[PDB]
């Protein structure tokens, strides 16, 4: 039968928006399009505070957030664990958390666009040893994304290239960069983002106030 | 004080998706961020089923699936007058009915996509009398779409380029280029298009069986 | 043994640009990759003047920077026959006028970007009967552009879908949407195109005070 | 008077392709555009080999890459002195040696693509000493790309705020997004990268059994 798997993404979501949630439809059906695997679930997983040198909103508004903008899926679900933590944590480290929670298991992937694969090379930034460990132990889904080339990527890694198995890239015929840095800009100049990012966001971030100049 | 409009799209909505909804929210921030305008309202307006060599879902269920997608909006209605006519109506006909429906009276501008000036310059299908009386009476507001060059669009044809004070380009730096074609072709195979078209829509879809393969 | 196949681009070259050049390179490989077929030609075919509501440059100015744009090209070459007929002309008539050229045997096939297959659902645009021949007796090479969705065009075409063999649908990996109406208007305000268009076409243009 | 501007844009270029080429002219334009500056020069960088966790081709290669690219160009010319270091330099330092020489007076201002801006965000990977420096002693000329949002970047940074007088974004109407790791790969399939990057660059490589 069908291997069962979670999808975790890991990411700031400041806010969530619509391409970050196409992202996990993209991926199920893919994986589903396969034949050998059958998705049984979505965590959204937002980051840290202490995390970057860029101004997030708290994350309990974007915890917020996505469980609102998660109301009508019947599959994907938002997990505080990883932003409660004292501070933040590798990626590796909240995959073998929610590993652990599931703990016949089905596979935790992580799922992600293809600009973190690219990331993957930027000196410092990941543990080559992670890379590893995310790839071989979990799995990478990756969702295409314009000016990425996710099987050039692979191809020149030697570890991903080893383990490209258990790589999966998922891509829509859809143009789709939406970017979240123009949402919170265009919020703050009172621009309207309906119809990029789900209408229950929109409403939490008028009613609590945030991304205000 | 500021001018009042109302904005009419007329287009297939087979079925509407967040971009054409979209469009009618980066056009409205636009015209008000001219300092001269203040939308009151929009207006979509399915065609006719009799239009066209495309299969086109009923128009009651098009008329449908827009007012489902704008229940959450306090601005834009759908209008079903166009395709409840016995045929086909061109363009400037609807604006000439919608006109008069509103008759101190706001301006009433066609809202559309960049890709549509495009098509004013095919071989009969636009009269130039009636690309006139739409620049010239009513009005344009076109939102930028990618591979169409709208100011050279306005400056390669002589009636645009006389009336060019009508006619608004709007664009937002965000790449949304996801077609309703695609759509369809998704919904057919059995392949999610959450997040692309509002969710209300997709349930209506799936309740009345529609773009079946 | 691969079949021969020459490929035909009709339009209008106003001017001629390098995704114009690409979509050739593309078709080519994909073509090729199917493991039945070898392109061996390739033509570049500009619109006479009389067609269309546009002020387009004289078409022997749009022969001339295609042919300089194509002196690196080793496999496609300008056709001026088009250009210099009296009259605007359907493309299946094109087509029939360079099939028979062939037989003075290898497969003509239209090549075309995305975007055209969807003006064959434009109102009176493309007689069916058109779009029937071109499929059937030739074929067409389609490259992909961003926000077209040609398996759907085809598959909600009665007249396409029933001859997908026919149809072959070549994805550009590549985002390359650059519009020749934006070239136009870049060059009328003094701006660069260079690195868009063949640095040859630049000069002939200049050379020539087109686009001003 | 307009004040004198050089333009430096350090990269990889691994290869030069259309999109780098193409980002000097949009820059150069965009600056012209003001009124207040004259491009004077465009500097190619080529990062040095030891930089990054990347198999690059070798630093002389793309250094002659970039030199046959750039023969038509009348303006930017390949610089390899950082290439030629024996180590790889933090970008503030290309622009300070670059800024000496002409000494031996024109602005030196870096050029580079949205893209760029968003990984000063990136923990680490730019001290906040340097990046004040490249936009308060220098300049930057950032060309769009899609995806990207340059102003809400400068809006977010504390240290790009308070210099966007020096902070100069040129928007690209077309959309040009061609990625090198594309090129590279399409390259050791044996498949057509013509009209990506330039001729000259697609002959060098095939001299030399580059990327295979
Ligand atoms: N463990 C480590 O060494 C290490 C190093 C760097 C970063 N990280 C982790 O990586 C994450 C960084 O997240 P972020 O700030 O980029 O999140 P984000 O909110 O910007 O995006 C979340 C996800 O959405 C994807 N995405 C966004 N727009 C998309 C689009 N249009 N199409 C397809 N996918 C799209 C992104 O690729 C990403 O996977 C954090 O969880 C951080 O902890 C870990
Ligand atoms: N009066 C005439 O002579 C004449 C001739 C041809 C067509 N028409 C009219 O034009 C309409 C044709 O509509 P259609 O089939 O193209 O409608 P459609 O449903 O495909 O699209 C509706 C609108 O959305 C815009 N749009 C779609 N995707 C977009 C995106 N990603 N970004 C921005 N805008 C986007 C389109 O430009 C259009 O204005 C009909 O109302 C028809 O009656 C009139
Ligand atoms: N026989 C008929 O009934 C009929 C009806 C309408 C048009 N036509 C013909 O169609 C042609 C119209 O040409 P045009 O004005 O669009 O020519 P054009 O110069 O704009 O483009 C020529 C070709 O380049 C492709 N192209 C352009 N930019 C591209 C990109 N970025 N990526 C991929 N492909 C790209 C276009 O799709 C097209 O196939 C003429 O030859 C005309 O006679 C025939
Ligand atoms: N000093 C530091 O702390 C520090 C830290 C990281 C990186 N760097 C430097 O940054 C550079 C990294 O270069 P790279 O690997 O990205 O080079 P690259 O070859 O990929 O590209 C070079 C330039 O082209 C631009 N570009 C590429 N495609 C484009 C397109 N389609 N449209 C517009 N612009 C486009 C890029 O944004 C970049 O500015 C190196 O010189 C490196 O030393 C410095």
């Amino acid at each position: 039968s069908r291997i069962p798997v979670v999808l975790l993404a890991c990411g700031s979501f400041n806010p969530i928006t619509n391409m970050h949630l196409r992202m996990f439809e993209v991926a199920r059906d893919h994986l589903h399009q396969t034949g050998m695997y059958q998705v049984i679930q979505g965590i959204i997983s937002p980051v840290n505070d202490t995390y970057g040198k860029k101004d997030l909103a708290a994350s309990h508004h974007r915890v917020a957030m996505a469980r609102l903008a998660l109301q009508t899926s019947d599959w994907i679900r938002v997990d505080p664990w990883e932003s409660e933590q004292a501070q933040w944590m590798e990626t590796v480290k909240v995959l073998r958390h929610h590993h652990s929670k599931l703990l016949a298991v089905p596979e935790l992937k992580l799922l992600c666009g293809a600009d973190v694969l690219k990331t993957f090379q930027t000196p410092n930034l990941w543990k080559d040893a992670h890379i590893q460990e995310i790839v071989e132990k979990f799995g990478l889904v990756c969702v295409g994304r314009v000016s990425h080339d996710p099987k050039g990527y692979i191809a020149e890694s030697p570890i991903l290239r080893m383990h490209q198995h258990n790589i999966h890239l998922a891509k829509e015929p859809v143009q789709n960069e939406i970017s979240a840095t123009y949402i919170r800009r265009a919020l703050g100049q009172g621009q309207s983002v309906k119809y990029l990012i789900p209408d229950a966001v929109i409403t939490y971030i008028k009613d609590h106030g945030l991304y205000t100049k």
